């Protein structure tokens, strides 16, 4: 197998965007789940549907793939993805992560990634926000790693390290912002495990993931982080705990998408505020 | 990637079978290992070789794939698969599970799945029968999930839950049937872990699987269950423990297919009886 | 999916080599990392670039793939691979392991495999040599097993056992050779876990692998061993611990390829000596 994209392809997509907007972003934000509305806070906003952009992964109905929104968020020149690609949809990881390498060639230096996740840590509660300190890449252990294939030194090394993936400094700076918001619940912090999905975990599977030392489980993010780190980006991310994974056989409740989207809706304002203030804490370049 | 089968394909296979038999099955039974002989107890039996049926996964020698046998088992209108597809044979999971979606469109409402499995729980003994209370889908954590790809709402939801996969009621009703048979060994119950195989586990691997909380290990079943649950089927299943996985380096014994097939032969009568009586306990439809 | 190679292909590659060298090897050595120099100790050495050999997996620049070197090492007729294929490079496992089946048809009866590995056992130290007593095949649990696909009985069984993969006798005989060398550090022994890579593990991932009972982690070897065992070869192998995997968040150190290659260089002489003496301990055939 190999990444279907040549270096020329990524460059071509970046050149195209560079020619169609005067915006020059520094921060890329992948808006996870129930956080799409964050583009409503950008100023000077210029929207591009993924369907218009050369080389972007395609959805059957071209528009449901989503859009890149360039603008300014609380001082920072941003590009936000509203709509992301998941491997459970059938995309190979070199398509899932194609935009990350584009952001880099646009001059982005920081990637913020967010998602919704199921809570594995028994102390977490629906609505909780968990900052991501580390991840467990289960698909990557098996060969599903976005860097599989010939390496291009123009982006990075053959064997990049991931032990420092999540910027220590901005997890610190985010603990600050949280007190400034004056919040009842404390800001959670922990390990995110990626599983492919799309079906939800069984009880026995949830117990496995808890014993691996994971705090939250979702179906995305890890690959983007790996590709970000590989090309030099600073990374910060968090998960909204939208549900507490079922851990025992007596329970008569089940994980469901409606309940995940509901939690998304509730935590919407909190999240957009949270991310907007944090922009000020991202270092300026140079 | 995507499922090579369109909704039309599944419908076409179901329409074909519906036109070639007057039998209308309610229960699908996937006969696992050393339980093929169960078709000898059907009455009014009509056999179809997989090679004759449109869209069915193909074996090199078309006949070795197996056959669908329609009939009546102790009162219930059944369709049994004698011969199944495994991912270790090279089939993608959307081929492995193609028949499950066909059963559904035939009007089946219940799936019974059986298999042979290696015992991980140290109390299990060769010959033991373990009812399946839950599973650990290791291939699915990595992306090998039969629902990967665009979802079709005609079968089910994008994100189906699996925590309730194994019908509580019929595990209860099966504990009954077992006492009615008056058996020496108790009916075992536990967690089935799927690994792809086809080679057998090492000692270090067996210890891993034991520590994941698995009781039995095999190379099948999970995907069919996921697809069953996804389209609304009730599911019950069990494993014949054909061997006790080697757990220490001193042992000079090794897992082997001859010994697995032997255990299959011994437990043959016990199994066919067990499943036949249980049919009476499957609710009627409506 | 299926193995792209027919039995004829393997036979054709073996016949070709058999026609182009008078050497008839008994022992195959896959030279892992910083152990390529071992070909400098062969006598009567005949080199074949992988690019010249029919059916050999191909590298973009044909020469960077490596070479087969036939010769005599301390008494034994050997064939050594200098350069190997990894799944993180994009090769399917039936390409990674193609040479193993060729060795067999050349008449090889023993496979020695070596590699560099990250230390998970906290007692190991950089420079340590760990003999491999067992392995955990994480990719294989998910379907990435070199035997996936139709089985060819000419090489072996559908379901080969792996619990006895690493020859008990020569791990014993290697403990000997080590004292004969008069070494300060003791010869380590333990479990090798394969992960696909190519990126390095996170802290949370390292803790997972430690709790699986693994002592060393690398990105190769397991598949070759599985295919070796499947066709009847005796197998012995070891890992050079080139680094101690980062296990806590305070550490400011990171795994890196330079440091791995450095450790390789240091342990070079020790390794070539170690393997050369050991040849005398490999049983003669017949
Ligand atoms: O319990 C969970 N298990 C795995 N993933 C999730 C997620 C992340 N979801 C997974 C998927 C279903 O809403 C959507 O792509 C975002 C929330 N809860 C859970
Ligand atoms: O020890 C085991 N490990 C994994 N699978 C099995 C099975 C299930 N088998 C696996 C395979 C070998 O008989 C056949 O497809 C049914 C029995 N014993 C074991
Ligand atoms: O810390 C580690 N994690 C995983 N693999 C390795 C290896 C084996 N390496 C992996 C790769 C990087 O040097 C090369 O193919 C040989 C050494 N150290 C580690």
């Amino acid at each position: 197998m190999e990444n279907g994209y040549t270096y020329e392809d990524y460059k071509n997509t970046a050149e195209w965007l560079l020619s169609h907007t005067k915006h020059r972003p520094q921060v890329a934000i992948i808006c996870g789940s129930g956080l799409g509305g964050l583009t409503d806070k950008l100023t000077q906003a210029q929207i591009f549907d993924y369907s218009e952009i050369p080389n972007f992964p395609r959805s059957t109905v071209p528009g449901h793939a989503g859009r890149l929104v360039f603008g300014f968020l609380n001082g920072r020149a941003c590009v936000m993805m509203q709509g992301r690609f998941h491997m459970y949809e059938g995309y190979p990881l070199w398509k899932v992560t194609f935009p990350v390498r584009v952001f880099h060639l646009l001059g982005v230096d920081t990637l913020v990634v967010t998602n919704a996740a199921g809570g594995l840590n028994p102390k977490f509660e629906v609505g909780d926000i968990m900052l991501i300190r580390d991840h467990i890449n289960l698909p990557g252990f098996s060969g599903q790693n976005p860097l599989r294939g010939p390496n291009d030194e123009r982006f990075g090394d053959r064997f990049p390290a991931m032990s420092d993936a999540y910027d220590r400094t901005m997890r610190q700076r985010a603990l600050s912002t949280w007190k400034q918001m004056g919040e009842q619940r404390e800001l959670q912090e922990g390990t995110y495990v990626m599983v492919a999905g799309p079906s939800f975990e069984t009880v026995a599977e949830c117990r496995v993931l808890q014993k691996l030392g994971a705090d939250a489980v979702g179906m995305s993010t890890v690959p983007e982080v790996i590709v970000a780190r590989h090309c030099g980006l600073r990374v910060f991310g968090f998960s909204l705990i939208t549900n507490k994974v079922i851990m025992d056989y007596e329970s008569l409740e089940k994980a469901n998408h409606e309940e995940v989207l509901a939690a998304g809706k509730q935590a919407a304002q909190k999240l957009e505020q949270f991310v907007s203030i944090l922009m000020a804490s991202i270092p300026l370049p140079d």
